[PDB]
């Protein structure tokens, strides 16, 4: 039942912006925490943005804090990651993940229960 489907990947120029969407099915945002993760080529997968489905409270790691913002639309059951001022080092597959807020334990890859299949973002150079 619980599934996530990311979309919006494509080629961006450096300094450009891109918004990714994560469509939730099998659940509603209110009971969960939604996270965005990324894997740049050769690199370990790392957290990027978490959001609370109910309150909309957010968590941003140092590397993207300021440039990346996550938002959620309860009515559309969708979580969005806005990326501003993109850098070539942001090239990665961006994954959506979620966990029931009852089990919420921080914005870490080992604390997620369901994973999307990813969507590739490439910042040309």
């Amino acid at each position: 039942q619980v599934q996530l489907q990311e979309s919006g990947g494509g080629l961006v120029q450096p300094g450009g912006s891109l918004r990714l969407s994560c469509a939730a099915s099998g659940f509603t945002l209110d009971y969960y925490y939604i996270g965005w993760f990324r894997q740049a080529p050769g690199k370990e997968r790392e957290a990027v943005s978490c959001i609370s489905g109910s309150s909309g409270s957010t968590y941003y790691p140092d590397s993207v804090k300021g440039r990346f913002t996550i938002s959620r639309d309860n009515a559309k059951n969708t979580v969005y990651l806005q990326m501003n001022s993109l850098k070539p080092e942001d090239t990665a597959v961006y994954y959506c993940a979620t966990i029931r807020s009852s089990s919420w334990g921080g914005c870490v890859h080992y604390g997620m229960d369901y994973w999307g299949k990813g969507t590739q973002v490439t910042v040309s150079s």
